[PDB]
């Protein structure tokens, strides 16, 4: 950032005012800027139409909108408020795309089961009326003082209702509604959030939404500057029209405040009156705060006093760190780096973290499955392998992405897109690890043919000099007819695949997984072959699984199949048990 202020001072050709100073401290900070990932990201194969969340076409009529955000720092400080707020925000990003939130998917990484994080998530999720269809729980002391909370949200939006995260023409107005702005971020509540969801969609139907963006880091500042910058336009932000929680706030406060449950809507001036009516009706606070213009300047006004004015683009774009070319080495073999294997059934139940109460199949089997209609549905998988990543960064990440495809295929789904969250340590002290990650993901996608639809990033995850295990959490989207999805029943258990790994024959395993899934077999793809959750959920059906699991370690290419007949495929197949009663 030091580098960054003399750059700012260079561009501004003067010392920044107190406000500018504040305004850039946020827009240019890693979180909002992505100065270390912009380049590495642009490299990744994209798809759909990403705004505040990637939107993937699911059947030419409907599209699923999803994204996976992190809440690592705010969760480290406060677990409950940390988690719940992460849930609040990511859901808004999905909301801002015109899709109705339909699932919340977990990805916790901790030194122990922090009840604060699990409840903050469950509570908020329940209070907005959005199920937590699935999740992923990784336990390790390596995450002792740096809990990783990766929350993924998803929703459905008709393709003829997709909402853009940008301003299109000089003359539109930007509306800010939802919670009232107050000195937050120099405590969110789902009731409001719920009204925001029910209120936003409402407006969307009436064609009253021509552009939108959630309010997160940066408050009124980020949402307006980015709404106009994305469309090479400008804005005349009138801070006195922002509804305030605490009325005695200074311009710079209102502007940069980070109050929760707030949205920004870009629309036609003639539509605002209605936006504010649907907004007030749902007990929210709205008003026409900003106005999009042609001169690419970001002019912030209070009443008649000029608070600030800068080249909108200078704000939108942050200095870009260079990139480092990582050249994959030979694949090394990993050793049992273990993640404690902790059982939190009755904990998830105590806090109502039901995880899968309305899916085609209990998310305890990995890939969640949601219906869109009788014969139309999508799949959600969240994977990650820091145990391998720790050891080797490139190959451990590449593998998490491959293992995700399996999970996706073990439910009968076609992989469509990937959303990922980058949980890394310090990029400056060790910029190679980061590149080893991004490259691993760049390659894995080019290998599987699955494109990145959206993503997130959390860097500088360190505890007094120590960086967290390189952790890229993979969020894959699958397509799938629910009717064809396989449900568990009494059958024999098989071990299909190799106890080891080989990048080439990954696709042969994908091939076998498909042949079998389609023949109606029920498959399981987890690095441990079988776990607590699996066993337990089989009981849900009144099934007792009895198998003699071979030994993989610690990155194999084998799944478990449960069918009547023996699997006839062009890959190792060995019978190993039952599943009855
Ligand atoms: N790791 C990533 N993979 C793919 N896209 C990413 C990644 N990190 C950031 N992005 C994209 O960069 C853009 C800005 O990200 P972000 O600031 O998180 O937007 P938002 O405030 O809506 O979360 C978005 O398109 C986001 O999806
Ligand atoms: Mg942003
Ligand atoms: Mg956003
Ligand atoms: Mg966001």
């Amino acid at each position: 950032k030091l580098r960054y202020l003399n750059i700012l001072k260079e561009k501004l050709g003067r010392e920044p005012t107190f406000v500018e100073l504040q305004a850039f401290s946020v827009m240019w900070s890693e979180h909002c800027g992505y100065s270390h990932t912009k380049k590495y990201i642009r490299r990744l194969p994209k798809t759909g139409f990403e705004g505040n969340a990637g939107v993937v076409n699911l059947d030419d009529y409907y599209s699923v909108a999803f994204k996976i955000e992190s809440a690592n720092h705010p969760s480290a400080i406060e677990p409950y408020n940390g988690a719940a707020t992460g849930v609040g925000g990511i859901i808004r990003d999905v909301l801002a795309m015109g899709a109705r939130p339909t699932a919340i998917f977990d990805s916790l990484h901790m030194s122990r089961i922090i009840d604060g994080i699990i409840e903050g998530i469950a509570d908020y999720g329940n209070s907005i009326g959005v199920p937590t269809v699935g999740g992923e729980l990784r336990i390790s002391s390596l995450y002792a003082h740096n809990p990783l909370v990766n929350v993924l949200a998803a929703g459905v939006v008709r393709n003829d209702m997709l909402v853009d995260s940008k301003a299109s023409r000089p003359g539109q107005v930007i509306v800010i509604f939802g919670g009232a702005t107050g000195r937050d971020g120099i405590v969110g509540d789902p009731f409001a959030e719920k009204m925001l969801i029910e209120a936003f969609l409402e407006m969307v139907e009436e064609g009253l939404v021509e552009g939108a963006q959630d309010l997160g880091a940066g408050g009124v500042l980020s949402a307006t500057s980015e709404l106009v910058a994305k469309g090479n336009l400008g804005a005349i932000v009138h801070l006195d029209r922002v509804p305030l929680r605490e009325p005695d706030m200074e311009p710079w406060e209102i502007l940069i405040s980070e109050s929760q449950e707030r949205m920004a809507v870009v629309t036609s001036p003639q539509k605002a009156s209605r936006i504010l009516e649907i907004a007030r009706k749902h007990l929210l606070f709205g008003d026409v705060v900003a106005e999009v213009i042609e001169e690419p300047v970001y002019r912030v006004m209070y009443r008649n006093d000029l608070v600030m004015e800068v080249p909108v683009q200078l704000l939108a774009n942050a200095p870009e760190e260079d990139i480092v070319e990582y050249t994959p080495g030979k694949i090394p073999e990993f050793k049992r780096v273990e993640f404690e294997e902790v059982n939190a059934r009755e904990v998830f139940e105590q806090y109502d973290h039901m995880v899968g109460t309305d899916t085609v199949v209990p998310p305890g089997f990995g890939a969640a499955v949601m219906r869109i209609k009788r014969d139309g549905g999508y799949s959600l998988v969240t994977h990650s392998r820091a145990d391998l990543a720790l050891q080797d960064t490139y190959w451990g990440t590449l593998i998490a992405v491959l293992e995700s495809v399996r999970k996706t295929l073990s439910v009968g789904a076609e992989p469509l897109a990937i959303t990922n969250c980058v949980n890394y340590g310090d990029p400056d002290v060790d910029p190679v690890g980061l590149s080893a990650m991004m490259t691993a993901l760049k390659n894995a996608c080019e290998f599987s043919g699955v494109p990145v639809a959206s993503g997130n990033a959390s860097l500088y995850n360190t505890y007094q000099g120590k960086p967290i295990p390189p952790t890229l959490v993979v969020g894959m989207l699958g397509k799938v007819n629910p009717q064809k999805v396989a449900k568990p029943k009494p059958s024999k258990v098989f071990a299909v695949g190799w106890n080891d790994f080989e990048l080439e024959r990954e696709k042969e395993l994908w091939r076998a997984i498909r042949k079998l899934s389609e023949e109606g077999a029920f498959i399981l793809s987890s690095s441990q072959l079988l776990t607590r959750t699996h066993v337990e959920t089989f009981r849900e059906y009144g099934l007792k699984i009895e198998v003699k699991l071979p030994e993989v370690r610690p990155a194999h290419q084998m799944v478990l199949v449960f069918s009547e007949r023996t699997p006839v495929v062009d890959v190792p197949v060995k019978e190993i048990g039952t599943l009855s009663r």
